[PDB]
């Protein structure tokens, strides 16, 4: 085997890296994956997750965990309203299209990903610093942590990873939008008319170049995200503090001021806001060959790109099926050519997915934009 007595090592326990290990593990390869949360019982902020058929679920199906995804997710409906609360287009889910990509929550995929992980495959509080080439093995560098050893090296940590550079000098960049999302607990009784209104649905609105989004039960609370051109006056992110609620509610009551006041009690009664800027990684030329040794990188580590669309986890769950049957198939003669051809593939339905979804991104955001 292209593995036999070497041992992996996954930078970041995501859905795409906790994946990567389950599907090697099963096969016999000694994995590890080095996560900078320092316990399992981190809260994953952020919406839900849908695993499409062909990729998110196809990398489930091969890890025997496609009946546990489906048995922890929800397909939920789809209600397109205006500003005025006015319900423009609902589409529910028909009973023929529930496992199409239903819907579920960071931490139950998490959860169910560790669970089919053996024992201590992942190794918590280990935020990877550094990577040095020796003869044949990386060593690891952890912050205020011992370091470690792999013959392979596999980036799976996220949009903003700092550990790219022996596999490529692209840099992330920020696509021109920007997003503010937030949690609303038992919004039944904290946000009743917006709940109503999204009747069981997910719920999308434009107007005027702001966008909100929300799903009205991620495991009972509600969670919803405003996105818009970022303003020009922000060169420097000013005027909205995203520790100070005052500030944020000031801004997005004004963003917001003809809006239904559903949409305005929604604003009002949130604790707690977080800020954060589009960014892609963009897949154009090539990665850097001939690399000293063995290294590749998966997920938004690989390709983040705008989540407008739909894009996002199931091209990362894809790069987890291919480079694991890659490197376990036995058909490659080295590790470099086994990575090789995961990311030449990769390339191909990744460039795919960012024209989609910038494309997307552009269209979204015209001042005159409608569902
Ligand atoms: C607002 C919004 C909304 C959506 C989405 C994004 C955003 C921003 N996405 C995108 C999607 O969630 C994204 O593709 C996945 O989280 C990618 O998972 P990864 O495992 O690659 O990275 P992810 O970022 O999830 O995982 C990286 C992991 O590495 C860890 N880590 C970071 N640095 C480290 C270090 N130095 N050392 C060790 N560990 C480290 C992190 O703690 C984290 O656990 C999405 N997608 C989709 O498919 N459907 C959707 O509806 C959405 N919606
Ligand atoms: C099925 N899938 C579900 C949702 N995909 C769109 C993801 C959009 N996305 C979001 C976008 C920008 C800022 C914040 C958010 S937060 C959010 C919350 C609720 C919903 Cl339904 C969607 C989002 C597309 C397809």
């Amino acid at each position: 085997n292209l593995l036999s007595d070497k041992n992996v090592a996954i930078i970041g326990g995501g859905p795409v890296g906790l994946t990567m290990a389950k599907l090697l593990q099963q096969n016999g390869i000694d994995v590890s994956v080095y996560e900078r949360d320092n316990d399992r019982e981190a809260r994953i902020f952020g919406g839900t997750l849908d695993l499409h058929k062909g990729s998110g679920q196809e990398a489930m199906k091969k890890a025997g965990l496609l009946q546990t995804y489906y048995d922890l997710a929800l397909p939920m409906g789809v209600n397109i309203a205006d500003e005025k609360g006015n319900i423009l287009s609902t589409k529910n889910v028909k009973p023929e299209n529930r496992f199409d990509n239903p819907e579920i929550n960071r931490n139950d995929l998490r959860a169910i990903l560790l669970n089919s992980l053996e024992n201590d495959t992942v190794i918590w509080d280990r935020k990877l610093v550094m990577l040095e080439p020796g003869k044949k093995k990386w060593t690891l560098t952890f912050e205020n942590k011992p370091s470690e050893t792999a013959d392979l090296v596999i980036i799976a940590n996220g949009g903003m990873s700092k550990v790219r550079k022996f596999v490529t000098d692209t840099e992330v960049e920020e696509t021109g939008t920007f997003n503010i999302q937030a949690d609303i607990h038992h919004p039944e009784v904290n946000c009743p008319g917006f709940f109503q209104l999204c009747n069981g649905n997910r719920l999308m609105a434009a107007h005027q170049g702001n966008l909100l989004f929300a799903n009205p039960n991620n495991n009972g609370a509600l969670h919803f995200g405003i996105s818009f051109k970022t303003p020009d006056e922000w060169k420097n992110q000013t005027q909205v503090d995203f520790q100070n609620r005052n500030s944020v509610v000031d801004f997005l009551l004004k963003e917001f001021s003809d809006w239904d006041e559903r949409y305005k009690e929604l604003i009002r009664v949130t604790s707690s806001f977080v800020g954060l800027a589009t960014r892609i990684f963009p897949l154009g030329k090539s990665w850097k060959s001939k690399r000293p040794l063995p290294i590749t990188m998966i997920g938004d580590a690989a390709h983040l790109m705008p989540p407008f669309a739909g894009q996002g986890v199931n091209s990362g769950l894809m790069d987890a099926l291919i480079l694991s049957d890659n490197l376990t198939n036995g058909k490659f003669n080295s590790i470099e050519e086994a990575i090789e051809n995961y990311e030449q593939q990769m390339f191909i339905y990744g460039k795919e997915a960012q024209e989609e979804s910038t494309q997307n991104e552009i269209e979204m955001f015209k001042p005159d934009f409608t569902f």
